[PDB]
C-alpha cells in the first residue's frame, strides 16, 4: 500500500486518506525572483493558504527547439521545492497553453512555424510538440518525487487551459483534441488527479473546474467529482493605456464563502501574488509590465491590506469549520426572500453554518437557532460551530494600507546613444511582422523607395501628396526622407492602426521607413496565433497625377530589431564597447535614444522601483537584466468612478488612475543589484528626459 496518495470523491480532494477543503493561491514563478520566492510563499502560508498554484511557461523554458532553460527565475523545480519547504501543496497548471496574460499564451513563437502546425486542435505537429513538453515536465517532477503520491507537494495538474470555449467554435476537431489531451495527460501517470478548467465535457478521470469572479452555481460534470474553483479573480490585469483595476475584499470574500457554502472544496486566488512581466517575453498583447492584479500580495511582494488580512480571517473561519465541512454536505434552509442558511451537520454532531444575504442593497436580520444575526447587504456570516459568528464577509477587521513611493539617492549622471533610421532582406510586397522577426525583437523596419516624376501636379502647385499607412499593429512610426511624420498606436481591443497625413516629397527617389512595434503577443481568442502584427497595408499615396499609388505593390526592404540590440547596449560589455554622448549634448525629448547611468544600491530592505514619469515608451535593463517595457506615455483610458463592494462585480467596476500614465513606477528586484556600480540602461522609443528618472523605495502604511 502506498504511503502517500491523492484521490477524490463527491465531497473533496483526498490527501493521504483525508478529505480537505483546500485554500489555494496563484504565484507565477517567473513573475518574481528566486530571492523573493521564499518570502512570498511564507506570506501565503501566513495568509491561510494550503496550496500554491502556478502555470508552467513553455516559451520561457524552450526558447529554441530542444534547447531548454530552467535557470534563475525559470527554475521551476527550485520553486516547487520551496513551496514544499513551507508545507504547502502545489497545483501545477502545465497547459502548455496557459493564457495568463502572457506572451503568445505561453507557446514558443518558433512553434508557429513548424511545417504543418496548427495550434490547439487535433493537429499532429502540435500534438507531438505538446505531448513532448508535457511529458518532459511530468518526468522532471517525477524524477525528484515531486508529486504527492511520491511524498512531494504536487497534488493535481492541469492540461490545456479554458479549451471548452475554443471547442464551441471550432467543432469536432476540438472535441477530438480535448479527448486526446485528457487521455494523454492521464497516461503520463503522475499518481494524482488531472483537471481542466472551463471544460464541461472533460472525460473521466479528469475533473473539470470553474474560473471567474463567482463560481457558486458551478457543478463538475460527474457527481463523483469534487467542486473546484481554479481562478477566483482577485482584480484584473492592467493594460498599457488602461486604468488600474481593483476588486473589493468584501466582494471576494463573499464570492468565496458563497462557493464554500455550496459544497465547494477547492478555491484558488488568481492572482495571490501577481508580480511583474520582466523582460520582453512575458507580457501578452498590451499587458502592462505591472501584473499587480490587486492581489493580496502586491507587485512588490508587500501585503495588500486590508484584502490580505480580510482573506486571512476568512481562511481561519473556514479552518474552524473544516471538520464539519468534510464530514457532511451543505443543507439549505431558507431564512427570507434573499437569505439562506447553508448548514454542514455531521452524523457525529459537528456543525458549521453559513448565513447569507444576497440582497445587494439592504441589510436583513435573520434568526438562526434562536439567535439574531444581522447580515449586511451582499454578505455571509460564518458560524464554525453553528452557534457564534466569528466572521462576516462584509465586516473588515484588518486596517487598510496605502502606497508610498519615496525617492532615494537623487538624480543620476546620464549618457546617450542614438538609434539610426535605416533606409531602403527584400520582398515584392509586405510581410507579416512575427514571420520576419520571429519575435526576436519588438521592432521591425519596413522600408521602400518612392520615385516621383518631375511633372507631378503637387510639385508645380506647392502642395503635398497624402500618405495612408494601415498596419495590424501595435505601434507605427512613419519616417519620410529621414524625418518622423507621425506616430500612431492601438489598444488591446483594437491593435490595428491607420496613419494618414500629408507628406513632403521631392522629384526623384524618396525614402519611406516605417518602424513597426509589437507590445507583447496575443494570448487568448480562437486562432489568436493567426492574427497579424505589422504593416500589411493598405499603403497608399494619393494626390498624384496617376491618382493613388498602391505602395504595397512594389519592392520592400526589412531590418529586424535595433542597432542597439545588435550591439547589446543593454549589457555592461556591449554598452562599454561603444562611445556614448556625455554632457550638454545629451539627447533630450528625442525618439529612438538609448540612455545609460550607473548607481549605488539604496540601503535597507524596502522594495525598489524606477520612477519613469519623465520618459515615454521603451525598455529598461539593470546589470544586463530586462526590467520590462515602460510606457508611461500611454495615459490610462476608461471609466473610473466610486464603487461599492455590494452587487455583482465586473472587471471595470472599481477602476482607478484614469487620465494618468497607465504605469509610472517600474519594479526593480533587490537581488538584481550589487552594492555599487549598477548599470542602468533605458531604450527610449518615444522621447523623454532621463534626468527625471529616480529610484524610489516602496512602503505600505
Ligand atoms: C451539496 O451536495 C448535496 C449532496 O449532493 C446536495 O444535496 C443533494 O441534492 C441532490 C440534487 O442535486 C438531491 O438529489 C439529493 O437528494 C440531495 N441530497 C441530500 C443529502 O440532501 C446539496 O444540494 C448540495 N448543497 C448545495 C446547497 O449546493
Ligand atoms: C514569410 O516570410 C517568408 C520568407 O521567409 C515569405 O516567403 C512569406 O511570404 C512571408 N509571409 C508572410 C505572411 O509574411
Ligand atoms: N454571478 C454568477 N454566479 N455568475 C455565474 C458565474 C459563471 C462561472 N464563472 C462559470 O464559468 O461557470
Ligand atoms: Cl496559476
Ligand atoms: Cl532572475
Ligand atoms: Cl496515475
Ligand atoms: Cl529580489
Amino acid at each position: 500500500e502506498a504511503e502517500f496518495s491523492v484521490s477524490y470523491d463527491d465531497r473533496a480532494i483526498i490527501i493521504n486518506g483525508k478529505r480537505k477543503i483546500l485554500i489555494s493561491g496563484s504565484i507565477h514563478y517567473p513573475r518574481s525572483t528566486p530571492q523573493m520566492w521564499p518570502d512570498l510563499i511564507q506570506k501565503a502560508k501566513d495568509g491561510g493558504l494550503d496550496v500554491i498554484e502556478t502555470y508552467v511557461f513553455w516559451n520561457g523554458h524552450e526558447p529554441s527547439p530542444g534547447k531548454y532553460n530552467f535557470e534563475g527565475r525559470y527554475d521551476l523545480v527550485r520553486f516547487i521545492k520551496m513551496v514544499q519547504r513551507a508545507g504547502l501543496y502545489v497545483n501545477l497548471r502545465i497547459g502548455p497553453y496557459v493564457c495568463a496574460e502572457w506572451n503568445f499564451g505561453g507557446f514558443p513563437v518558433w512553434l508557429k512555424y513548424v511545417p504543418g502546425m496548427e495550434f490547439r486542435t487535433n493537429n499532429q505537429p502540435f500534438k507531438v510538440a505538446m505531448q513532448g513538453f508535457v511529458q518532459k515536465i511530468v518526468n522532471m517532477m517525477k524524477s525528484e518525487n515531486l508529486f504527492e503520491s511520491q511524498g512531494g507537494p504536487i497534488i493535481m495538474a492541469q492540461i490545456e487551459n479554458e479549451y471548452g470555449p475554443v471547442e464551441w467554435e471550432i467543432g469536432a476537431p476540438g472535441k477530438a483534441y480535448t479527448k486526446w489531451a485528457a487521455q494523454m495527460a492521464v497516461g503520463l501517470k503522475t499518481g494524482v488527479p488531472w483537471i481542466m478548467c472551463k471544460q464541461e465535457d472533460a472525460p473521466d478521470p479528469v475533473i473539470d473546474t470553474c474560473n471567474g469572479f463567482y463560481c457558486e452555481g458551478f457543478r463538475p460534470n460527474k457527481p463523483y467529482k469534487p467542486k473546484m474553483w481554479t481562478e477566483v479573480w482577485t482584480g484584473w490585469y492592467t493594460k498599457f493605456g488602461g486604468p488600474i483595476p481593483q476588486r473589493p475584499a468584501e466582494d471576494i470574500a463573499f464570492s468565496v464563502a458563497r462557493f464554500v457554502q455550496n459544497n465547494g472544496s477547492f478555491f484558488n486566488y488568481y492572482m495571490y501574488h501577481g508580480g511583474t512581466n520582466f523582460g520582453r517575453t512575458s507580457s501578452g498583447l498590451f499587458i502592462a509590465t505591472s501584473y499587480d492584479y490587486d492581489a493580496p500580495l502586491d507587485e512588490y511582494g508587500l501585503l495588500n491590506e486590508p484584502k490580505y488580512g480580510h482573506l486571512r480571517d476568512l481562511h481561519k473561519a473556514i479552518k474552524l469549520s473544516e471538520p464539519a465541512l468534510v464530514s457532511s454536505y451543505a443543507a439549505v434552509t431558507s431564512l427570507g426572500s434573499n437569505q439562506e442558511a447553508h448548514v454542514y451537520r455531521s452524523k457525529s454532531g459537528a456543525c458549521a453554518a453559513f448565513l447569507s444575504n444576497y440582497d445587494s442593497r439592504y441589510s436583513v436580520k435573520v434568526t438562526f437557532q434562536n439567535r439574531p444575526y444581522n447580515l449586511p447587504p451582499w454578505s455571509i456570516s460564518i458560524l464554525p460551530d453553528c452557534k457564534t459568528a466569528v466572521y462576516n464577509t462584509a465586516q473588515v477587521n484588518s486596517q487598510s494600507s496605502s502606497i508610498k513611493m519615496t525617492p532615494a539617492g537623487g538624480g543620476l549622471s546620464w549618457q546617450s546613444y542614438n538609434e539610426e533610421t535605416p533606409t531602403a532582406l527584400t520582398a515584392n510586397g509586405l510581410w507579416e511582422q512575427k514571420n520576419v522577426t520571429r519575435d526576436s525583437s519588438d521592432y521591425l523596419w519596413y522600408m521602400t523607395n518612392v520615385n516621383i516624376a518631375s511633372n507631378e501636379g503637387f510639385l508645380k502647385n506647392g502642395k503635398d501628396p497624402y500618405l495612408t499607412v494601415m498596419s495590424a499593429g501595435h505601434v507605427l512610426h512613419v519616417f519620410v526622407n529621414g524625418k518622423l511624420s507621425g506616430t500612431v498606436y492601438g489598444t488591446l481591443d483594437n491593435p490595428k492602426l491607420t496613419y494618414s497625413g500629408n507628406v513632403k516629397l521631392r522629384a526623384g527617389i524618396n525614402k519611406i521607413s516605417l518602424l513597426s512595434v509589437s507590445v507583447g503577443l496575443p494570448n487568448v481568442g480562437v486562432h489568436y496565433d493567426t492574427w497579424n502584427a505589422g504593416v500589411l497595408g493598405p499603403v497608399t499615396l494619393s494626390g498624384l497625377n496617376e491618382g493613388s499609388r498602391n505602395l504595397a505593390k512594389q519592392k520592400w526592404s526589412y531590418k529586424v530589431g535595433l542597432k542597439g540590440e545588435s550591439l547589446s547596449l543593454h549589457s555592461l560589455s556591449g554598452s562599454s564597447s561603444v562611445e556614448w554622448v556625455r554632457g550638454s549634448l545629451m539627447a533630450q525629448k528625442q525618439p529612438l535614444t538609448w540612455y545609460k547611468a550607473t548607481f549605488n544600491a539604496p540601503g535597507g530592505n524596502d522594495p525598489l522601483a524606477l520612477d519613469m514619469a519623465s520618459m515615454g515608451k521603451g525598455q529598461i535593463w539593470i546589470n544586463g537584466e530586462g526590467v520590462g517595457r515602460h510606457w508611461p506615455g500611454y495615459i490610462a483610458q476608461g471609466d473610473c468612478s466610486k464603487c461599492s463592494y455590494a452587487g455583482t462585480f465586473n472587471e471595470k467596476k472599481c477602476q482607478t488612475n484614469c487620465g494618468q500614465p497607465s504605469q509610472r513606477w517600474y519594479h526593480v528586484p533587490r537581488s538584481w543589484l550589487k552594492p555599487s556600480g549598477n548599470l542602468l540602461v533605458v531604450f527610449e522609443e518615444w522621447g523623454g528626459n532621463p534626468t527625471g528618472i529616480s529610484l524610489v523605495r516602496r512602503s505600505r502604511s
